[PDB]
């Protein structure tokens, strides 16, 4: 019993971390077989960052210029070139530490996790959401740039974030790992702002089941409602649409616990009209939006 | 920017475990050197946990009734013996991947990352604190017994706990790697209940000086008060007391942030006294205290 935010074991996304730095601006690199992947704005000084012209900087670069340090083993770099906004650094070794990896591009409503890293060394490891608005709500200094977000699928690891920016909402932005950004976002200093972030109510959901199955069940009423009348409630407190796949995707916990999924709906109505009255739901006082339904099966059945 | 509950990277924990199986009970072990770590009722039955007699059921075991598998290799035991609460299953393979680590414990109120694992695989990490009625708020199910928390002190792990038993209140026991427990409690099934918890003081005090670090500052008042004064308002919100000692630790924090320990005591003696009024700090509706403030320097300071 008990439920946690919980995150990936990080040890193979851990042997894949490298230290990138080109003229003085240094972060992480991603080192997978024998390609390091890392933000090509590492090729940046600030003076570049306004209005960077990467092509330009970068044809002015040879592969020397790419100091790459594994522990404090260097090395070389024998070729470049730029995907989108991420640098690929062919290197004259293949990582042995390598683990199975695919490339995924996630959509909103996912969550991963983070291991964040500075100077190519990890920091620390947390869970993530990609938000409605394809920002995510991380903790990243000056230097995280190039730590990853990542899924693992019983052996293998799916790669989906690579950062790159802050908001100075204190969110945060990013590539896939091949350096499309999600979202509408750039890599230059000027002026974005995300778009209104919006609760992810199918992980709400799953979240009212977790703590139906940790025995926090206060907040279950009498009622059902249909899931055009539930949307129309959500709707009016910034919750997202809830759609018949969200539905289907929930009853895996809906049969564990028993009810139904338009009854947990009716439950979630009252909450959203009527607040909480000061009591907690696990140990939370606000509705907690970046649990999906697998992380709760995951958790509540022993990985 | 940003604060997120983070856990140490867990990959230098993640290969040092192993399952352990002894007739019909499975759980983890920790793999240091040529020793194996478990919980000592992996030689129990359900018939022997009530009242079991470990010492007359281990005698009654030889070293081939332990199978301990690393992946899939068995390690043959060579000798066992028991140290309070803990199995000790010599074997005739040294652990390739074993760190440097040290056996250490904790005291209440400090924080740990716990690596849960089933059948000796990796399930997910998360960070969790020391209790001051030493339990922890964990999230475990059967199998889980053997798993870990732990700290990462640069190069070296620092082991500090073994899950070894649930509280039906859904909180959490267990012992250092000596197999002494943290608190009163005994591994056996009887009617142990934990003392009264109480919020973590200087925990806290660390969390509100993270949020001003990140321009969550609106909960800062103009006043100040005395220690005694303040330890005054705390006790009667089942906080604990705040020491010297304790002021002390907040030192760098103070000093980054420019507000000293006592005028932040007055901003949260007010909080106390009138709630939050709907407002929230670093997103969350309630008062955080498993942050230690090493952990929030940590954070806010890269590694
Ligand atoms: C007026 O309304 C505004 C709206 C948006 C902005 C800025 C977006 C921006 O420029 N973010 C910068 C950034 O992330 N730059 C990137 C690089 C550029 C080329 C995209 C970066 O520094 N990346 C860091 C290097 O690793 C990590 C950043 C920085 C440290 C703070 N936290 C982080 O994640 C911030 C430093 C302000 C400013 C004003
Ligand atoms: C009337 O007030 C009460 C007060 C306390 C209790 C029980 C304490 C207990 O017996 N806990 C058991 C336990 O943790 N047993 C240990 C082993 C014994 C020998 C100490 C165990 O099973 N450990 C599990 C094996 O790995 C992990 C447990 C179990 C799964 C649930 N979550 C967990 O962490 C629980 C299964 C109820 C009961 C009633």
């Amino acid at each position: 019993s008990g439920f946690r935010k919980m995150a990936f074991p990080s040890g193979k996304v851990e042997g894949c971390m490298v230290q990138v730095t080109c003229g003085t601006t240094t972060l992480n690199g991603l080192w997978l077989d024998d390609v390091v992947y890392c933000p090509r704005h590492v090729i940046c000084t600030s003076e570049d960052m306004l209005n960077p012209n990467y092509e330009d900087l970068l044809i002015r670069k040879s592969n020397h210029n790419f100091l790459v340090q594994a522990g404090n083993v260097q090395l070389r770099v024998i070729g470049h070139s730029m995907q989108n906004c991420v640098l690929k650094l062919k290197v004259d070794t293949a990582n042995p530490k390598t683990p199975k990896y695919k490339f995924v591009r996630i959509q909103p409503g996912q969550t991963f996790s983070v291991l964040a890293c500075y100077n190519g060394s990890p920091s620390g490891v947390y869970q993530c959401a990609m938000r409605p608005n394809f920002t995510i709500k991380g903790s990243f200094l000056n230097g995280s740039c190039g730590s990853v977000g990542f899924n693992i699928d019983y052996d293998c690891v799916s790669f989906c974030y690579m950062h790159h920016m802050e908001l100075p909402t204190g969110v945060h932005a990013g590539t896939d790992l091949e350096g499309n950004f999600y979202g509408p976002f750039v890599d230059r200093q000027t002026a974005q702002a995300a778009g209104t972030d919006t609760t992810i109510t199918v992980n709400v959901l799953a979240w009212l089941y977790a703590a139906v199955i940790n025995g926090d069940r206060w907040f279950l009423n009498r009622f059902t409602t249909t899931l055009n009348d539930f949307n129309l409630v959500a709707m009016k407190y910034n919750y997202e649409p809830l759609t018949q796949d969200h539905v289907d995707i929930l009853g895996p916990l809906s049969a564990q616990t028993g009810i139904a999924v338009l009854d947990m709906c009716a439950s979630l109505k009252e909450l959203l009209q009527n607040g909480m009255n000061g009591r907690t739901i696990l140990g939370s006082a606000l509705l907690e939006d970046e649990f999906t339904p697998f992380d709760v099966v995951r958790q509540c059945s022993g990985v």
